């Protein structure tokens, strides 16, 4: 959280107007003499321009900066402008080259019109009575017909799932989700308290429908679950899986949330990756952990970091290391695409929920992946009463998300 | 528009139509509308829509479908907000109920024609033998969005051949803080980039 702070607290404010940039100094007594403003442009992570420019802004002053005529590529993707204020020389409290601030804007968007190149190959579907199997080349996908889940997937001979791919609406309760609710003295207004008390944590799925159809070019998996607790339907999960000639899977999801139930901490899926890699690369906001009511200090970019770094050692273990507005992320041979939020560590949430201390958790067989279509804000105004803004609560009822799962 | 794709597939008990269109002005793709019509043996089609909106285009006034039917029925009946014309940034005085009105009450006689009579939060619409179902905003008159727009006075409007129908998954705000500058507040602007909505059309 130290970052959302530094950033919000910065001394230089920015306004971009066209290719022009307005800088505002919040300094009251000092002129900017140890400032340099770098700036850069870049299609989905790829640089196309850099530029340094020395700030000469007085305290309370404004300063103008005209961006040299930008570049423009046809290439799909989003254009992003990012800036930073740099302290060329070292001071007493800062190293030389210290970043004192930054801001970033999205310049443009060239959408992708192009359609794919009509599968050379095709998915084959095996209709066991227990499963629906799908194959195409070295790749195979197992949909269990009784759980409605996607129990297992192979790349060649190797399995990839230790667990299945399933809907998730919960979260190992952060400090603020708990507040002062105790075991003796329960706080019925605690987010967790209300969640706890509604069966969020113990809802149980219910196959309502599981089908396969073969499409002129792909395999269609339809499924629908209802999660309930005491004859009470809390949620409804409606998906479709689409495996096509490129051995690419398209996940489309659509959840219904019963008005009269506390709002979910989240909405998405999770599974245990059989695998374990060293690095994590994604295209979104980062590098650091970031939540919805807490991501203004984060930058959209191509980030590359170590597994160790995607987990936040909060002495009192709780949900963490989330990264928002992710468009893509690669882990091992996997690659996921769409818009979402994710978290990837070596710990089930349960392990998180059930551990009082960080030093008591242990890494698990594979890799726990949490993909969120959506996720509730964290809160924080106080950690003794709900301090989560309504905007950051998943109150829609109706929710939709889609994924593309594939390999390399 | 631009047809990127259009495919009929056959299923166990349904039919699957599948489209992609791209809206462009001068080689900028404004929008993209992806869809699947899925007709079934009950004689009922389920439309799904998934639009993409470019981040650098002024946000759409709205996002939906429309068409002009032939039927021209006396009433209208829906389960949603009303009975009166409600827009998103103005819908508090409305109530969720089962409303049944004359078509006429479906048009609002503003003197300087403009979009009107919208009803938000509709769960079920009904006109003639058709019924539509889901989560939408809608409006229905005998005037085209375009007729309204090229007519300076309500008095010069003329009824069109049948009922025009506007079914919106999404509609921008109305504003009002003032009329000489932009009044729509952000939460009312359609600026998310991705929109998804569903419908179900059927008859009786």
């Amino acid at each position: 959280a130290l970052t959302e702070a530094k950033h919000q607290q910065q001394f230089f404010q920015f306004r971009l107007s066209g290719q022009t940039i307005e800088v505002t100094s919040e300094y009251l007594f000092r002129h900017s003499d140890n400032e340099l403003l770098h700036w850069m442009v870049a299609l989905d992570g790829k640089p196309l321009a850099s530029g340094e420019v020395p700030l000469d802004v007085a305290p309370q002053g404004k300063q103008l900066i005209e961006l040299p005529e930008l570049p423009q590529p046809e290439s799909a993707g989003q254009l992003w402008l990012t800036v930073r204020v740099v302290q060329p020389n070292a001071t007493a409290w800062s190293e030389a080259g210290h970043i004192s601030a930054w801001q970033q804007w999205r310049l443009a968007e060239n959408l992708s019109v192009t359609l794919p190149a009509a599968s050379h190959a095709i998915p084959h579907l095996t209709t066991s009575e227990m499963d629906f199997c799908i194959e195409l080349g070295n790749k195979r996908w197992q949909f269990n017909r009784q759980s409605g889940f996607l129990s297992q997937m192979w790349i060649g001979d190797k399995k990839q799932l230790l667990t299945p791919l399933r809907d998730q609406f919960t979260r190992a309760p952060l400090d603020n989700d708990i507040g002062v609710s105790e075991a003796t003295r329960i706080d019925p207004n605690a987010w967790v308290e209300r969640w706890k008390a509604a069966g969020h944590y113990q809802a149980e799925a219910a196959l309502l429908q599981c089908t396969a159809d073969t499409l002129a070019d792909a395999v269609l998996i339809t499924t629908a679950h209802a999660w309930q607790h005491q004859g009470k339907t809390l949620f409804i999960s409606r998906k479709t899986y689409r495996i096509d000639g490129s051995g690419q899977m398209a996940i489309t999801v659509d959840v219904e949330v019963a008005s009269d139930t506390p709002h979910p901490a989240r909405i998405g899926l999770n599974c245990q990756l059989a695998q374990v890699a060293e690095r994590v690369n994604w295209l979104g906001l980062g590098p650091q952990e970031n939540y919805p009511d807490r991501l203004t200090a984060a930058c959209f970019d191509r980030w590359d970091l170590p597994l160790s770094d995607m987990y936040t050692p909060y002495v009192f273990p709780s949900e963490n290391g989330l990264r928002c507005g992710t468009r893509e992320l690669n882990y091992g041979p996997h690659q996921w695409r769409g818009d979402f939020q994710f978290n990837i560590s070596r710990y089930s949430q349960q392990q998180l929920m059930e551990t009082s201390h960080r030093h008591l958790l242990h890494a698990e067989e594979g890799t726990w992946l949490n993909i969120d279509g959506f996720h509730m804000g964290i809160g924080g105004d106080d950690s003794w009463s709900p301090s989560v803004s309504a905007e950051f609560q998943l109150s829609a009822g109706r929710y939709h998300y889609q994924l593309v799962w594939c390999q390399k």
